[PDB]
């Protein structure tokens, strides 16, 4: 299997995997990304995010001939204490293709991206009950900032943003 | 005091760092701030800005004892969630002591909301410490919800030493 950055033609496989991940996260119905959106936002242009894909050789392709069986979606963020961070938005490997070392390779490529772009850390979210992934990351030196430093992710949706924008 | 909210320019980096430190100092973390003016300059004003920043400026008569015209700020950037949409991410939000309670913060949140509407953002995301109840309510009063607890999400990090190990492994 080889890990490489995506191509505009990797778009349909990417959407497919994003949906498999959403499903895994019970978020499938809320997926709002389209191939059109992916092509515009992910490509070369002013690119909003970046994707990596893992593809296996013929002998292990999917019943549907898909060779792309994994992916990672990321972007850069900023921390006032240490600066530029690499933020991992999505990371997924098809069920039958896990434990092969594929995910490890993606994390390796992501680390090099991080070193090359001078990022001081990599941040990402993990579901409370996702034991397998919680360990996979911890085995590679990750710490749970929500436990250690008590951070909780908060959100203010559009209707309230609109209220504040117009309140004046 | 009278104040104006505006975008930070290359010219304002020493004040950005200064306020970052005041925020850190306000949280007894000032020594942790490794960031330099050089970084803020290269990272925020080159071709691809990695953060955006609105600052609050005051007239010469209300300068800080050290003679400074910026008393608050907000650092942010845009992120994306495939099952949410494009997002405005508020990294830091802070106003100096002798300048709070005068509408500075409200104004900043108002302009950030307009920026969000301009960029077609589905929502604004930010972190709050679990024990900071006053802050938690300030945001809840504005329609915020604790996504970490409601949906079961935990923030993780892998620091540089481990990223370097994996980047160079074997
Ligand atoms: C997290 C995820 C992306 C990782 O990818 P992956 O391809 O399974 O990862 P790997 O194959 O490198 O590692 C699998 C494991 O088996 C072991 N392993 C991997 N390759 C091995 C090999 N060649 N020989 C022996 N053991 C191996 C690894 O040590 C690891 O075990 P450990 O967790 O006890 O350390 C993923 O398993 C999957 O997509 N699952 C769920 C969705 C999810 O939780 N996504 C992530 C983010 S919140
Ligand atoms: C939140 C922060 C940016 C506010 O900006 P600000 O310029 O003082 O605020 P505004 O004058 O525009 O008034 C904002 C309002 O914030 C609160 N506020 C005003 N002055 C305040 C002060 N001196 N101390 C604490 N809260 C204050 C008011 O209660 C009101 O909040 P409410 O609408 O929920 O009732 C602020 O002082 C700061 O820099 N914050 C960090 C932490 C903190 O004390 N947090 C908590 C929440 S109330
Ligand atoms: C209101 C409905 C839900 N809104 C959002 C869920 C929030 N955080 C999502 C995910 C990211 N990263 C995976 C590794």
């Amino acid at each position: 299997f080889v890990i490489r950055p995506a191509t505009a033609a990797d778009c349909s496989d990417i959407l497919r995997l994003i949906k498999e991940l959403a499903r895994y996260e019970y978020m499938e119905e809320q997926v709002i990304l389209t191939e059109k959106d992916l092509l515009e936002d992910g490509f070369g242009e002013h690119p909003f995010y970046h994707c990596l894909v893992a593809e296996v050789p013929k002998e292990h392709w999917t019943p549907e001939g898909h060779s792309i069986v994994g992916f990672a979606m990321y972007y850069f963020t900023y921390d006032p204490w240490i600066g530029k961070l690499l933020y991992l938005e999505d990371f997924f490997v098809m069920s039958d293709y896990r434990g092969f070392g594929i995910g490890s390779e993606i994390l390796k490529n992501l680390s090099q991206v991080a070193m090359r772009c001078r990022c001081s850390s990599m941040h990402f979210l993990v579901a409370e009950w996702n034991e397998p992934s919680i360990n996979f990351y911890k085995r590679r030196g990750a710490s749970d900032l929500s436990s250690e430093e008590g951070w909780r992710l908060f959100k203010i949706d559009k209707e309230y943003l609109l209220k504040m924008a117009t309140e004046e």
